[PDB]
């Protein structure tokens, strides 16, 4: 038995549109926001205003999904191992919430924050290799929903950018509210890096499964 392209938890009709829309109104108001206009620069090398939504031109199609473990059907290290644990196999087709904090901005990537529960994050995997941007902090860090990828941007990308992020986070709590939008303040943490902080958590309802191809 060869195994999925991913596991992961993916959101219902209801939420991934919730969530799409949600992200779409963001890239809107972002891009609208004088304090991303000002620092453009460091966003693109390009030269007016820039529709985010055009430049996050590629988008999940159809349902939005949280990934747990890449396996590429079992050609991905440590995916066996993953796919063999109890709690993966018993919470296979089990209905989860994700709670979702925060939507952030790169200029490689658009994505949303998923904070995983204790229980969920025994679902998260615990590989040998470790991206080192994940380091001192909590496991389930890189945890996300993409939204969008830049035109030349590659997969597993938007873990990478939420990660960094999160390490700008922690070291100085980086920002007062450059603006305060209507779902949460508004953080820039330099370097084209945007992240809405939710006043409000955001749930969404999803499946653990897998994904394959
Ligand atoms: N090396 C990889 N490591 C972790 N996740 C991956 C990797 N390659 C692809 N993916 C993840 O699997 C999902 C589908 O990828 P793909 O479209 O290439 O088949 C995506 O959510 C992507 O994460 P991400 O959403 O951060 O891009």
């Amino acid at each position: 038995d060869f195994l999925p392209l991913y596991f992961g938890w993916f959101l219902t009709k209801k939420s991934s549109e919730t969530l799409r829309k949600a992200g779409q109104v963001f890239l809107e108001e972002l891009g609208n926001h004088k304090a991303f206009k000002k620092e453009l620069r460091h966003f693109i090398s390009g030269d007016e205003k820039l529709e985010l939504v055009s430049y996050f031109g590629k988008r999940p199609p159809g349902v939005l999904h949280c990934t747990t473990k890449f396996c590429d059907y079992g050609k991905a290290a440590g995916a066996e191992e993953y796919a063999q644990q109890e709690v993966v196999k018993r919470s296979y087709g089990k209905a989860f919430k994700l709670s979702i904090s925060a939507l952030f901005v790169t200029p490689k990537t658009a994505g949303a924050q998923v904070v995983l529960t204790d229980q969920e994050l025994q679902l998260w995997p615990s590989d040998l290799d470790k991206p080192s941007a994940s380091e001192g902090l909590p496991p389930g860090s890189r945890a996300h929903v993409t939204l969008g990828c830049a035109a030349d941007v590659q997969p597993a990308q938007t873990g990478l950018d939420l990660l960094d992020i999160l390490q700008q986070v922690k070291g100085g709590s980086q920002g007062e509210a450059v603006g305060e939008l209507p779902r949460g303040k508004l953080y820039s943490l330099g370097k084209g890096r945007w992240m809405l902080s939710l006043t409000k958590k955001m749930e969404v309802k999803a499946i653990f499964t897998g994904y394959y191809g």
